[PDB]
């Protein structure tokens, strides 16, 4: 039902037919879908497959397959004369688009946002069918993809005389020196004139606080008349003096919107916003990153799309949580690896406060690890004279579309700090590499033509290799105003670019790669298969060309000029299950075999590692961390020499003093104390490591502290103290600061992140569920099956434990715990009400919860 009570762009998620099938032909609006499936996007038709030995361990052993979607609605009588669009911030992949019978075209790329005009085949007072059909053919992604139209779907509705998409560019070019007074900030607009006669417009143009009213702007401007012919467009630039904008900055990400209004006389013709923030950066070849002329270490992770049991679904909420849990973590910075994210994550991003490398293409021109269904297939391919697919730029090829297309729907966010172009282009591909520096340039020229306001990047494993292509791309980045990132380098590799290549601004563009498990302390050691399907949670295990993250976040701590790092992962991903993966066919170990990462410093269901707080204890200024490990039941830890077990200590604390106090006492007893040395650069940043007698010889293993304890029955707790040897006050102190032998589990305790979500069918509430013995201490290696019953108004969407090697059904209202913890996602539907969620586990007390949801005004 489409008419004039809808905004100019509106959502269209709600009520589509599904079918999966590579037989049907589904294209016709007389079609018979009265038997499809009946779903609301953002949607994955992958994750609710069955997992299969014969699929790729690499894409989770999940398929993909033909997927059609279709939707029939009205369009009202009083949209007559309006031009109507159809927008995809993404479909993975191969869509192909019908509307009333009539092909409108294709797009290949299953990252990358593209639209449709809808107006030359619509029937306008009748009924319409819109049809997707999505080729997601295996084997197409070195990690899982999902399949289908897995972000919002979204109608724009506009008079004859229109902005066009994406159409209003801004840049403020002296804001470093104008800060504090009147800036200048100069817009191009497109307007499209799409009727049979001449136009005559104004555009009046507004700056104003976002979520506020226009009589609080900071600026405005009127245009002259500008004479736009029937059936053309034309740029229309402008410059707005705004009054004493406040910047944008990470911990106070102020945001505005920018409004255009078109005029034919004194009516306005069309209204478009655009969301904007007034900041700047700079990369410098010696001193690094800076943020609004202030000092920034780049604390980065890199992050898939997907978003645990519910795929490759890109719900607001979901991808909110996984960036507050960053942020809690000391996380600053996020790489979209390794491809464009979901315009809801840059939403996100621009409103916390989290700056963003927005990486563009995986590969380029060349398929990777015999995927030969990936992207690689499409990169240079020309773009068909009847595909009438709208984004970006179509007269060259596809990759030019699609960073265009990605670039046109960001180039306003202040979040935004740079254009990826690439990942390891080079990496595991075929045929000689002499094209690809020039391959490279094309790649830069577009985005400096495209946006000459950010640095441009990529992320190259082959500096460290020393691969001559790597030199002349580096140079080609420099002297077009970019940045080089370079995949795991180690301490003396930086040390080796910045003497080889001093013109390079560097960061780290991947690092680390650490492997873990959450709560496996049996053994220290990992890098490699284990004989339980897990990998130890302490950090000493890596793949080969990796780093565990002490070490790599060692290397760039030290040096100002590695301006920060984007560590391999901040959460974990469906696919890539490194050391058990497999780019072929197959089983890889016993099956049930792992399916999911092990890169993650959080689980796929949101649930830390340990090694998160080793990164709260570096990276978290707002925060103190004060964490043990391992937890200390007799079963799980690992006994070495003399019946010791490695005790671990993550902490920003000056001097931590260690204590035991065995069962049945209430009297603790003193069994160490350990020192920090804090670092200071040239630049000004600190660190902490640890340089007494019995330090480690391995330097970077000194950013934390290492007991061995004999094992014995009770609690291992610790004291923090400052640099004057007081003690810490508790406040606000995150991780455990004791460890103790627990009984046997009792009861479940549930809770939900939030009590009370939006009914809108969309938002959801997280509820973590914790196996623990009769004190409330968690059973460190409990698995007992907890069952979920959801009543009232939401239903259940996901059950995870973030389990590599677990098959059990996403969608199933019951999984087993792992390391004493499951999750359970609940979605509201669109009536307010409430939902009651109980956990139930055989010979435990239940857990209830009570979640309100909220009607939409
Ligand atoms: O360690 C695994 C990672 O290795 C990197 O070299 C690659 O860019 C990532 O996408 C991921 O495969
Ligand atoms: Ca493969
Ligand atoms: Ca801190």
């Amino acid at each position: 039902a489409v008419d004039s009570k809808q905004n100019r762009t509106s959502d269209f998620d709600a009520n589509w037919k599904f079918m999966l099938s590579d037989s049907v032909q589904a294209q016709d609006p007389a079609f018979d879908d009265s038997a499809w499936q009946q779903v609301d996007l953002p949607h994955d038709y992958s994750i609710t497959q069955k997992y299969s030995q014969s699929n790729e361990a690499e894409s989770a052993y999940l398929p993909g397959g033909t997927g059609w979607y279709r939707k029939s609605f009205t369009i009202d009588r009083d949209l007559a004369g309006k031009r109507i669009a159809i927008n995809f911030d993404g479909v993975y992949m191969n869509a192909t688009v019908w509307f009333n019978g009539v092909k409108l075209g294709t797009h290949p790329y299953g990252y990358s946002p593209f639209s449709f005009d809808l107006t030359g085949n619509a029937k306008f007072g009748g009924e319409n069918t819109i049809v997707v059909k999505v080729e997601n053919r295996l084997p197409s992604s070195r990690w899982y993809s999902g399949s289908g139209i897995y972000r919002d779907v979204t109608l724009t509705v506009t008079d004859g005389v229109h902005v066009g998409n994406n159409g209003v560019a801004i840049k403020t070019p002296s804001l470093a020196t104008q800060n504090g007074g009147d800036v200048t900030m100069n817009l191009t607009t497109k307007v499209a004139n799409d009727t049979e006669a001449a136009a005559n417009i104004t555009l009046k143009q507004t700056v104003f606080p976002k979520g506020g009213k226009t009589d609080a702007a900071i600026g405005t401007v009127t245009t002259a008349s500008k004479s736009i012919a029937a059936g053309a467009s034309a740029d229309v630039t402008s410059t707005i003096t705004a009054a004493s904008p406040k910047l944008w900055s990470i911990k106070n990400p102020n945001l505005y919107t920018v409004r255009t209004e078109v005029l034919n006389g004194g009516k306005v013709l069309d209204t478009y916003d655009t969301e904007y923030g007034f900041r700047w950066t700079g990369f410098d070849a010696t001193s690094g990153f800076s943020l609004n002329g202030e000092k920034v270490k780049l604390k980065g992770v890199s992050m898939h799309h997907d978003q645990g049991s519910l795929g490759a679904v890109a719900n607001r909420r979901a991808i909110e949580r996984q960036v507050e849990i960053l942020q809690k973590m000391g996380v600053n910075s996020i790489r979209t690896t390794h491809n464009p994210a979901a315009k809801a994550l840059i939403d996100v991003c621009n409103e916390k406060g989290v700056l963003v490398v927005e990486e563009v293409f995986d590969m380029w021109n060349r398929s990777k690890n015999g995927n030969t269904e990936d992207y690689g297939k499409w990169f240079g391919q020309a773009i068909a004279g009847d595909n009438a697919v709208l984004g970006g730029d179509k007269d060259e090829t596809w990759a030019k579309f699609d960073l265009t297309s990605t670039i046109n729907r960001d180039r306003n966010a202040p979040s935004v700090i740079m254009w990826s172009l690439g990942n390891e282009m080079m990496e595991g591909i075929s045929g000689s590499v002499s094209g690809f520096p020039a391959t490279s340039a094309k790649l830069v020229a577009w985005t400096k033509a495209a946006d000459s306001t950010r640095p441009m990047t990529y992320g190259d494993n082959k500096i460290k290799a020393n691969w001559n292509e790597s030199n002349t791309m580096g140079d080609n980045l420099t002297a077009n105003g970019g940045v080089v990132g370079t995949n795991y380098s180690d301490g003396a590799n930086y040390d080796k670019i910045r003497t080889t290549h001093p013109s390079w601004a560097i960061y780290g563009s991947e690092t680390a790669s650490a492997i873990n498990s959450r709560g496996i302390y049996n053994r220290t050691t990992g890098g490699a298969q284990s004989s339980d399907k897990q990998l130890t949670s302490y950090d000493n295990s890596a793949v080969g060309w990796g780093a565990v993250a002490s070490s790599a976040w060692y290397d760039v701590v030290q040096r100002d000029f590695v301006a920060g790092t984007y560590v391999w992962t901040g959460f974990d991903y469906l696919g890539e299950p490194t050391p058990w993966n497999g780019t072929g066919s197959g089983a890889v170990g016993s099956w049930p075999s792992p399916k999911n990462s092990y890169f993650g410093i959080v689980d796929t269901a949101g649930f830390p590692k340990d090694t998160y707080y080793f990164y709260q204890s570096q990276w978290n200024d707002d925060v103190h961390t004060l964490h043990i490990l391992p937890a200390w039941n007799e079963n799980v830890v690992a006994k070495g020499s003399g019946n010791n077990v490695p005790v671990v200590v993550y902490t920003d604390a000056a001097k931590v003093k260690l204590y035991f106090t065995p069962k049945g006492s209430t009297e603790k007893r003193l069994i160490g104390e350990k020192s920090f040395t804090k670092k200071t650069t040239a630049a000004g940043y600190t660190y902490q490591v640890y340089e007494g007698s019995d330090k480690d010889s391995t330097a970077h293993k000194n950013m934390y502290l290492t007991w061995n304890v004999p094992w014995a029955e009770g609690t291992i707790s610790a004291e923090a103290y400052d640099e004057n040897n007081r003690l810490i006050p508790e406040g606000s102190t995150e991780g455990n600061a004791s460890v103790t032998t627990t009984g046997k589990a009792a009861k479940l305790k549930a809770d939900a992140d939030r009590k009370t979500i939006t009914a809108d069918g969309k938002d959801l509430s997280y509820i973590e569920v914790d196996v623990t013995d009769a004190n409330g201490h968690i059973v460190p290696d409990a698995a007992n099956r907890v069952t979920f019953d959801v009543k009232g108004a939401g239903k259940l969407v996901g059950v995870d434990n973030g389990s590599s090697p677990d098959h059990d059904s996403y969608q199933a209202d019951n999984r087993k715990a792992f390391s004493g913890k499951v999750l359970a996602i609940v979605q509201s539907t669109k009536e307010a009400g409430e939902i009651t969620v109980t956990a139930k586990a055989d010979g435990l007390q239940s857990s209830t919860v009570k979640i309100a949801t909220t009607a939409v005004p």
